[PDB]
């Protein structure tokens, strides 16, 4: 059973603005995806201090990033506070918490798209260099879904027949043809030393055999 919805219009015009530009400092994507892991830890933590049972579903915070060139797949997991599906749809379907009118006002001005997170909205960065991605998530309150856009108005969301996680997030960037360097070890492991190396929370990057 799969539900169909569209984009907030404003969404929708980010996401036409970011899947087509040819921004050159692509490298950015990941910086925002770690960094709303980041984030979700921090609200699993925050909610662990006055109820522990939260973390039943896990005691261990931490972000994995896992390179896949067979399905020319960079998958980014995190054991986070997860999203339920009202959650779910209202972050990646709406403007939400965002400062999205402020960043695309911004961007007409001439602004560099990597303030995107600047504005809330980092998490469409991800469009830079995936065709389509794919967002796995479980909070404790609900079912696993997965959420999947490849833009052009819509996404769609269904509950997850996957691997059962825990607790968290899962980003898939099934990534654009010429975009195959993020699945370079040695390419992945810099950006993080860039611009991620003051996350607190383990990051662990997985080699493929
Ligand atoms: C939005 C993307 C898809 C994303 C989300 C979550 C997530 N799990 N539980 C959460 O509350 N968040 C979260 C974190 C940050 C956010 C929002 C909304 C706006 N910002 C800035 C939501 C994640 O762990 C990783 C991710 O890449």
């Amino acid at each position: 059973e799969v539900e169909t919805f569209a984009f907030q219009a404003e969404i929708a015009q980010l996401m036409s603005l970011i899947i087509n530009t040819f921004y050159s400092n692509k490298e950015i994507f990941l910086r925002e995806l770690i960094s709303n892991s980041s984030d979700a830890l921090d609200k699993i933590r925050y909610e662990s201090l006055t109820d522990p049972s939260k973390l039943d579903s896990g005691k261990e915070l931490h972000i994995n990033l896992i390179p896949n060139k067979q399905d020319r797949t960079l998958t980014i997991v995190d054991t986070g506070i997860g999203m339920t599906k009202a959650d779910l749809i209202n972050n990646l379907g709406t403007i939400a918490k965002s400062g999205t009118k402020a960043f695309m006002e911004a961007l007409q001005a001439g602004a560099d798209i990597s303030m995107i997170g600047q504005f809330g909205v980092g998490f469409y960065s991800a469009y830079l260099v995936a065709e389509k991605v794919t967002v796995i998530t479980k909070h404790n309150d609900d079912e696993q879904y997965a959420w999947e856009s490849s833009a052009g108005g819509s996404f769609t969301v269904r509950t997850d027949t996957g691997e059962p996680m825990g607790r968290g997030t899962k980003v898939i960037l099934h990534l654009k043809e010429d975009q195959t360097e993020y699945l370079e070890e040695r390419r992945i492991k810099e950006i993080v030393k860039k611009h991620s190396q003051f996350i607190g929370y383990p990051i662990t990057l997985f080699v493929e055999k």
